[PDB]
């Protein structure tokens, strides 16, 4: 499954609403068909049914199953067997074992508890892992907290800390890195801010919970006109330089040039 | 010991000031009698005596002993053997071994050095551990630094980093989580900001160094009437919804409803 | 001995021997660079310069190329015919990479996700005498495009790695070196970074231009106000036992340690 080839705009779609699968697919780069928290306990069997009977392109679809050790997950895997879906998202991911027990599937580990943050490197390193995501809301919920963001809307420190932990663990083992959802759907400004930053630090994906968010996300992962203009400027300049040199008041060498090239590629 | 159901307002009181033990207990939800940095080396023997002579409710009292590998700690423990106290706070906690050697006692590990932060998971996992606290000042001290906060009062990055490290380590192992003391006694504004935020992210306790701070802390761990109203509205709303649903412009699913219920618990 | 020298350390590409003397005079320690400051085609010339224009080995570090690279092998061959005993290892990612540089002392430059994840093991390695972090390769290797946000602060993942390296170094009694300030003429920003670095116990701020050295050296010396407080509170402490209130603050041992650290940095 060529996840890196697909866009940065992924979308959660509750699996007990098969009448929306087609549109989610159309609006998003990758759809995450959700059997976990997006669907009530009593609608999960129906959700599983909808999953076998309403196929989306398995090359552009991931299924979030239920957490390790839950009876629900067992049901999910049985139902999954009647689909073409090769990639699953494991919520409350908390150990390498939880990932290993899903072989031979590809696994996107969703770290959203303190235990998962503590075990991030082991989780990322596990052989089936193809990506890591973080979730601020279960994180806060399982910490015994009540709020992931402060007054002004900025993530509180522990959420910011887990975000970095996941980005690092993912990158250290060559895994996709997926940034967290933006629950305030009409906060397009906040979303744009997060998604631009995500792209800047090397996240590959920002996950969305509403289709109106996908265009914002796609736009944000395209380098700004200003940044792109600089990239061309500094690269042209370096053609005439050997090793370190000063450009526009800044010391420039290898990795700075790599940043500019990455910007060009992203466009 | 039912520490988790004690209240979030803990108060340090140096153990060489027994005449102040009573005020301490009256003011706070839990008192930490201190044999370590709160008490000069020459006064520690008197503090060990005061420990025995002026007993407090052992259900609402923890004793901070001295660090592992010190002559002081050995005497602290000898003195504790003659008390009712079963829960100790271990300063400069730096390894699981330092916690384990304290069994069968319950141990709150106070991580306040780079080594302890680096071993936070191992320390939290140790069997006798029932809680984790962090300390910014010994952290900066042992780092070779000179201030834990920048000009505007915010903690410097390495301190904010260790705070999160300790919250996650504690919570990964089901331990109590205690937030760092607020040393600016007169800065009630900052204490309020910290305690509200601590409450928001799941710290169970904000440790105080002055009784005047306890009310500030207590008020901070109770959600706004505004947050409560919201919690009641979204929970009522969810009763007629299946799974994820949009509410007042927000996407709402399981953990959001948990947040709401947590508000209602911290309150009613 | 490196640990005895000032906090002002200066990179100088080793293909610029005519600059060596000025760098040595301007800075406490000089880091002669064989890696990213020098174009590949210029590396052999840089190695010759390293051999032909020596600096005081007690005040000089050589940054070699990364573990496993053909360049590093050539670097070490060149170095055998020098008096240099401390090297900086870029893209430091394991204890093993440090250990193979024995019997030299090693400053591990952590600047990749893998390096951040393995920071404690790298710091603990026997040859390690210090740790540095590199914001630009960190971002480059994460697949990102900028280490700093619009307001100039480092992005979170950079700030996160900064503390990781500081803690790892300190946990194992290693020197801690803060990242270069690429904006040469931005002495205001450099001052802010260095004052903060000194405050949290970094031992060195690395510079990329001689003009930055004075700024770093001043920032690592406490202000007159801070020095006055330090003398004040230490005086006050002798009349006090254990914890006591001083100027609105609670004071005990570690606060007095901070004071003494200010004094030491002042003479
Ligand atoms: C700062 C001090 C010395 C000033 O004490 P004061 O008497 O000079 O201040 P005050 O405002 O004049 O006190 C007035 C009233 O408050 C009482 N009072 C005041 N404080 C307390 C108290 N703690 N417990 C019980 N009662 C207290 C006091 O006795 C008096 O009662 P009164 O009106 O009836 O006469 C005092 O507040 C105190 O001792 N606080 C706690 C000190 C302590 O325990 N420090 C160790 C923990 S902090 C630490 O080590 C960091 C960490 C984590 O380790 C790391 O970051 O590295
Ligand atoms: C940027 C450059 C090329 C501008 O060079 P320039 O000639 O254009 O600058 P200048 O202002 O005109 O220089 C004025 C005078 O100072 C001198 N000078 C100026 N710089 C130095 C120096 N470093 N050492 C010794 N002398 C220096 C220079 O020779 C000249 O002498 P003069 O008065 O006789 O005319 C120059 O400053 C330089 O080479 N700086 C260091 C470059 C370097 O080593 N970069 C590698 C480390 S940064 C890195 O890789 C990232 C990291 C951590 O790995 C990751 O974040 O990933
Ligand atoms: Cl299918
Ligand atoms: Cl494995
Ligand atoms: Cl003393
Ligand atoms: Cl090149
Ligand atoms: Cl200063
Ligand atoms: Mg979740
Ligand atoms: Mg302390
Ligand atoms: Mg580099």
């Amino acid at each position: 499954m060529n996840l890196r080839a697909a866009g940065p705009g992924w979308l959660f779609c509750p699996a007990d609403r098969p009448e929306r699968f087609a549109k989610a697919a159309a609006a998003a780069d990758v759809v995450i068909l959700d059997l976990e928290d997006g669907v009530a306990e009593a609608q999960k069997p129906a959700a599983r049914n909808a999953l076998r009977d309403t196929p989306l392109d398995p090359e552009r679809t991931v299924v979030r199953i239920n957490a390790g050790g839950t009876a629900d997950q067992a049901r999910d895997l049985e139902a999954l067997a009647g689909t073409a879906y090769t990639t699953v998202m494991l919520p409350k991911a908390e150990s390498a074992a939880q990932v290993i027990e899903l072989a031979p599937r590809d696994v996107i580990a969703l770290v959203e508890t303190a235990r998962g943050a503590v075990c991030a490197a082991e989780i990322a390193a596990a052989d089936p892992t193809v990506g890591m995501m973080w979730g601020a809301e279960d994180l806060i919920a399982t910490l015994g907290g009540s709020s992931s963001r402060r007054a002004d809307g900025a993530y509180r420190d522990v959420a910011r800390h887990v975000r970095s932990t996941i980005l690092l663990a993912a990158s250290a083992f060559g895994r996709l890195a997926l940034d967290a959802v933006h629950l305030d759907i009409l906060d397009v400004e906040g979303l744009q801010e997060e998604a631009r930053d995500a792209a800047a630090v090397g996240f590959d994906v920002t996950v969305c919970i509403h289709p109106s968010q996908i265009p914002v996300v796609r736009k944000a992962y395209r380098p700004s006109h200003e940044k792109l203009a600089w990239a061309r400027r500094v690269l042209a300049a370096s053609r005439s330089e050997r090793g370190a040199f000063a450009f526009e008041g800044q010391m420039v060498d290898s990795p700075v040039l790599t940043h500019a090239e990455t910007m060009l590629r992203r466009a």
